[PDB]
């Protein structure tokens, strides 16, 4: 016989990896007497607060900087990405002054906690950055919409980027004796702006503050010491982080006979979907849920720094005519505040040793992905709608995860 | 020599210091995209 062999393009596959070395500080913020409505918005709610600094596993800058991702193709996914954690010490005060309440001594009693799934999976919020006290300032005071990317009221504060990277060459702002300094780059310690908390408001709605205590677990610091209290990972269920890979529309009848409508009945399911629970209620609640569903192709990020911008997109990009679901976990490292001596009358607790927790944190991830052309002459990578991929939009955030779950995330912005 | 003037050190054990440091300079226009990563080409121990 003889058969003549058929061609074949096998385009292959980027796959990259990515490490960083940061070096973060926590506070002992004191358990933090909740702070009423952030917002002159919610004005009648408040937030139990915890000293659960935030690690932003899902931001991509904790893994990669501008420029590596700057470069990834299209259709780049972000295949596993993780995080393990050393208590790698904590320092408390030592009162000199005498003053106050606080008896000075050379003691020193305090004690890591973590925990990981609580943010998302739980009930509560990451709320914050905030705004706080004098000695015995280790409980703060004003709440804040967590900050990731860079905060501004015209001078600005922050940027997890820049903070990790510096400047550009010519970048003023930084770059200076005294300006944005590329940290990570040169082992600096750096803060993990953001703790945990919880919300709760008054009436509607009712009962008392939930268990924290029992979704966290602590030590005694010093025994788990320079010891790793982190490492879980998360693989993504859809973590696209590059503008997608583009279906060339070239077959042939109606499917470019025209640029018109060929639909099908094809008694499957196909679209994505959404909750929408009716919570009303007169003295404890009373819910309904209504499922809609909706459609899908239009882009997935603009304005390049959108770096910065969420990793797993498991609610709203559907690959391909179908469907799925779920959220990141979330992860918090930390020491509960050391308590001032406060002697003989104390029968409040309310004084608290100013301490600073020093977690050894790495990050790494994977993200790969291929650049195939199956046309002769197309310009751009390009595959089909076998897969092509499509998005779900929206008025507001899809998904806000600056605001406590239901599992998903709710689609609206909190405090 | 002198109750106070240049010691002889090393012959009879004292300190000194290492006087130079090092950077890594870098300017502004004439090439540019960034500070490398200096911390993948040193180590790092808990010094205790």
């Amino acid at each position: 016989v003889y058969i003549i062999p058929r061609p074949f393009s096998n385009f292959g596959k980027k796959l990259s990896t990515y490490t960083k070395s940061h070096k973060f500080m926590i506070f002992g913020l004191a358990n933090n007497v909740i702070g009423p409505t952030g917002t002159g918005t919610t004005a009648v709610n408040r937030l139990l607060t915890t000293c659960l600094a935030e690690i932003p596993w899902q931001k991509l800058p904790l893994y990669m900087n501008q420029s590596e991702f700057d470069l990834l193709p299209p259709g780049s996914r972000v295949v596993e990405c993780n995080v393990k954690v050393i208590f790698r010490t904590n320092r408390i005060a030592f009162e000199t002054s005498s003053t106050v309440t606080k008896q000075a001594t050379l003691n020193q009693i305090s004690n890591v906690q973590t925990a990981i799934g609580l943010n998302k999976l739980g009930w509560g919020i990451n709320r914050a950055f905030t705004a706080f006290q004098s000695d015995q300032p280790m409980i703060p005071t004003a709440t804040t919409a967590p900050k990731y990317e860079p905060v501004t009221g015209d001078t600005g504060y922050r940027g997890m980027i820049a903070d990790y990277y510096g400047a550009d060459s010519t970048n003023d702002t930084a770059f200076g004796n005294a300006g944005n300094y590329p940290h990570h780059q040169v082992s600096s310690f750096t803060f993990l702006q953001n703790y945990y908390c919880m919300y709760q408001q008054t009436n509607q709605g009712t009962g008392g503050w939930p268990c924290l205590a029992e979704h966290l677990q602590q030590f005694d610091s010093k025994t788990v010491n320079n010891q790793c209290l982190i490492d879980v990972t998360y693989k993504p269920k859809m973590g696209l982080i590059k503008s997608p890979l583009n279906y060339k529309i070239i077959g042939q009848p109606t499917v470019k006979g025209t640029i018109s409508v060929g639909d099908n009945l094809v008694n499957m399911r196909g679209a994505v979907v959404t909750n929408p629970p009716e919570a009303t209620q007169n003295v404890a609640e009373s819910t309904h849920n209504l499922t809609r569903n909706f459609p899908a192709d239009l882009f997935n990020i603009y304005s390049d720094i959108e770096k910065s911008q969420v990793l797993h997109k498991g609610p709203w990009g559907h690959e391909n005519p179908q469907i799925q679901p779920s959220v990141h976990i979330g992860i918090q490292a930390v020491p509960a505040l050391t308590t001032g001596a406060l002697l003989i009358n104390s029968s409040p607790l309310n004084s608290w040793t100013d301490s600073m927790g020093y977690i050894d944190v790495m990050s790494s991830c994977t993200v790969m992905e291929a650049q195939p052309t199956h046309f002769p002459f197309s310009t751009e990578a390009n595959t089909n709608p076998g897969n092509t991929i499509y998005r779900i939009n929206l008025t507001p955030n899809s998904l806000t995860s600056a605001f406590n779950g239901l599992y998903g995330n709710g689609a609206t912005l909190g405090n």
